[PDB]
Order: structure tokens, then sequence, then C-alpha cells
């Protein structure tokens, strides 16, 4: 009944599903709430890739100095509950709807009074309720995530003393073109001056032109800057059962012997982000075994995420060329196989030529599917998007990710029956979150 409750209450919320650049109306609720959202600090988390896995570092990290967290994270991969976290942990279905029922009335005051002046988001209705939960629990610090963009984003009304962004670059595609430009700038808009010591923009990796607009923003601000190769930086990095061992170079010091049990060159540079961000936060040397305690807690639920091996199944939220890009450098520099999988379902609103030409190296073959999203391309358009990166025989088609991850199991069952193969196998699942999500519940693990 929990769970049934807290299906009722996703059942209204997709009922919501036009933008409000003005942030007039998340504005207006947190003035009713009382501002919960400015009783606590915030870390402020915009960019590309790793939002979600930076801010579950920051959180991590926070939570090894003993500090009590919440954490607002987007999208949620197998439950909404993922979105609101307290403790470095989602809050149960009777927490989340509770959370709801408590804001509903003051909610349905500003659709009305908006409606008589659009209902509020969905988004708009999550972020309240990260905010207000935030305050109810209490926590000493939030870590945010922005939902899209920054600037004009829902979570941007909490002149946050950290702000951070992640490296840029395709992700939702409008056109062709690209004005990096402008979608830098956006992004930028979560970094505002203090009204306090003065706002820190900690950044990492970007392109020349990206950075030009990050620091003029900055600057705009009144910000501090911390940029990763100038002021911090991943000096070394060994792979290592179950992940990787760093040394971090951080605005206080050198930190080594970090174990980080996660895959991926790309996340050595979250962690050192992250680092970066929390010494800021708390005016930083940190304790050096607050700082390993903390990386060695962290996860990342469906980022290169190993669901059993013998065959070895990976699920990558993955969905855009710089984050299937570093999935298939991961595949191929950290791991040996022989032969591996695809297990693929893509939005229509990403660059799937883009994700296919990435992965292209590193999959034997692929299985196209649907990944039951309303917005996931159809299978069909998938299937020949596929057939011209791979060649119509490295593409096979199946009408649902049950259905696609037998296909997989055979063809890998296959290549283990076939001597000069793999006579060290492993099937991908990625190309969406909701891909990543689907078949994390699948394999029947509870959501983190
Ligand atoms: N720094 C990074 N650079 C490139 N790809 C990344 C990075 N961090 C994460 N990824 C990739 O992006 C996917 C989504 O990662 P996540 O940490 O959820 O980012 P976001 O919250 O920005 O969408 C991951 O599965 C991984 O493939
Ligand atoms: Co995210
Ligand atoms: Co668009
Ligand atoms: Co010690
Ligand atoms: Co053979
Ligand atoms: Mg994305």
């Amino acid at each position: 009944d929990e769970i049934a409750s807290l299906l009722q209450v996703e059942h209204l919320l997709d009922q919501r599903w036009r933008i409000d650049p003005s942030l007039t109306r998340i504005s207006a609720l947190m003035d009713l709430l009382g501002s919960p959202q400015r009783s606590y600090p915030s870390i402020h988390i915009a960019g590309t890739n790793g939002k979600t896995s930076v801010a579950r570092m920051v959180d991590a990290l926070v939570t090894a100095l003993h500090r009590r967290t919440g954490r607002t994270t987007s999208p949620h991969l197998q439950s909404p509950v993922e979105r609101i976290s307290i403790d470095g942990k989602p809050i149960s279905p009777a927490q989340y709807v509770a959370t709801y029922r408590e804001i509903e009335p003051l909610v349905a005051l500003i659709d009305q009074q908006s409606q008589a002046s659009p209902a509020m988001s969905k988004f708009e209705v999550l972020t309240a309720m990260a905010f207000a939960a935030f305050a109810d629990a209490p926590v000493d610090v939030a870590v945010v995530e922005v939902g899209m963009g920054g600037r004009w984003d829902a979570t941007n009304v909490i002149n946050a003393p950290v702000a951070v962004i992640t490296p840029i670059s395709i992700d939702h595609v409008d056109y062709l073109g690209a004005d990096i430009a402008g979608i830098a700038g956006e992004k930028a808009g979560i970094i505002t001056r203090a009204p306090s010591p003065d706002t820190v923009a900690v950044i990492g990796r970007q392109v020349p032109k990206v950075m030009e607009v990050l620091l003029a923003e900055s600057v705009r601000a009144d910000a501090s800057v911390a940029r990763e190769d100038s002021e911090f930086a991943v000096l070394r990095r060994q792979i290592a059962v179950g992940g990787q061992v760093l040394q971090l170079q951080g605005l206080g010091g050198v930190y080594s012997d970090i174990y980080l049990p996660l895959h991926g060159e790309h996340q050595a540079h979250n962690a050192v982000l992250a680092l970066a961000s929390v010494e800021a936060f708390f005016g930083a040397q940190l304790d050096g075994d607050a700082v390993r305690a903390g990386f060695a807690a962290v996860t990342s639920p469906g980022r290169l995420e190993r669901m059993r091996s013998a065959p070895t199944v990976f699920i990558d939220a993955a969905h855009n060329p710089a984050g299937a890009s570093a999935l298939a450098q991961t595949l191929a520099h950290e791991f040996d196989f022989r032969f591996l999988v695809g297990v693929l379902s893509v939005l229509g609103d990403k660059d799937v030529d883009g994700i296919l030409a990435a992965l292209e190296p590193v999959f034997d073959s692929v299985v196209v599917t649907h990944n039951g999203s309303p917005r996931a391309l159809d299978v069909e358009a998938l299937a020949l998007a596929a057939g011209e990166r791979f060649g119509p025989d490295r593409v096979r088609t199946a009408e649902n990710l049950r259905d696609a991850i037998d296909v997989a199991t055979s063809l890998v069952d296959d290549a283990a029956a076939d001597p000069d193969v793999a006579g060290r196998t492993g099937i991908v699942i990625t190309g969406s979150v909701v891909t990543a999500g689907a078949a994390r519940t699948l394999f029947g693990r509870d959501p983190q």
C-alpha cells in the first residue's frame, strides 16, 4: 500500500507534463512554503555528463565528513523515490507520498493562481518536494542536481554557495549546428552572486569556447573559480579490482590511495571535481581518511554497473556521444572482452548516430529494441540507424527489453561455443536512462 500510494501520486504528477524561464511558479510556491530551500546551504550541479555521478560523490564525501545530507538527482532509473535522498539513501515510498501531500494544497493554489493570472510541471513539483523534505529532515547540506540547463531550471532558486559545472557537450538535439556558447551560458546561470563568502564555481574539463563563457559568467557573479587542471587535477590513476585507485590534487593538497569502486577514466574526473567542490564548500586540507572513506562508499547505479558475470552484463545510462564514447573506452581499456553484444534503446531527441558511432568499435553486434518510454525511438527507426553504422549483419531487433536480452544472450552463448571467438563475453545494455533503469529492475536490484 506504500507502493500503491506512491503509484497514485505518480499517476497525478504524470498528468501535468509551459516553460517558465522567469521561475515565477516555483518561486511563488517556495514563498508559500516558507522558503525551505533557503534554510540550508546547497552545492548545485550543472553540466552535460557526470552530474548525477558527481552529485552522489559529493553526498558520499559530505557524509564521510559526518554532515547530514539531502540530495536531489534526476532523472530516476527505477523509482521516483531515487530523486530525493537523505543521509545517502532514497526516502521511502511512504515519505515520498507524505511529502507530496504536505505541499499539495500550496501546489494547488499556485496551479489555480497561475491558470487565473499553465499548471506547475512535474519537475517543479518534484523539486519543491525535495526542498521541503530537506527542511523536514532537516539536513546540514543539500546536494542539488539541475533538471536541465541551469539558468531557468526549477532548482535555480537556491543561490548556492558552491556551483559545479561538469563537462559540457551535446545531449538534447534541437539543431544540426551547435550553439556551444549558448549552451554554456544557460548552465552558467546557476553561478549566482552571494548575499557571506563569494560563490565558488568549480569547473570540470571544458572546450575553450565553453570555458570562456563560464569564466565570463563567473566574473559577472563575483564568483571565485577553481578549474580542473589548474586548481585541482587527477595526478595518477591505476585500474584495480572493482574500479580504480587514484591520486588526486584537490584545493587543499594531494590525497593518495583513493579507491573508487567505479569503472572509467571519466569517473576519475568526476571524483576530483566532487572533491574540489566539497573542499570549496568547507573552505579547504580535509581529513584524508574521510576523503578515502567517502570515495570508497560511492555508488552510481546504472553507470557502467555490472548486473552479473558469466556472462558479464553491464547496464549504462549513456545517451549522448560523450557518454557512449566514455562507455566504449572503458569497455576496451579496463576489461578484456573477446565478444560484446549491445542491447540498445534510445530516446528520439538524442544524437542517435553519434551514440552508435562511438559504440560500433566495441560492440561486435547490437540488438535494438524499445525501452517502453513514449519518447523512445521506434525499433525500425533505431534498427536502420544502427544498420548505417554497423552494417545490417551486426544488427538484430527485439520487440521489448526482455526479449532483447534473451537475443543478446543467445549471441553470447554462440560466441562462447565458437572456438576462434570466445570458445570473456558480455552484454551491454545502454542508450538511455530508461533502458538502464528498466534493465536494473529486470535484474531485481532495489532502487539506490
Ligand atoms: N565526466 C563524464 N564524461 C563522459 N561521460 C560521462 C561522465 N560522467 C558520466 N558519464 C557517462 O554519462 C552517463 C550518465 O552519467 P550521469 O553521471 O548520470 O550524468 P548526468 O547526470 O549528467 O546525466 C553515464 O552512464 C556514463 O556513460
Ligand atoms: Co543526472
Ligand atoms: Co528541444
Ligand atoms: Co588514519
Ligand atoms: Co569460428
Ligand atoms: Mg543527459
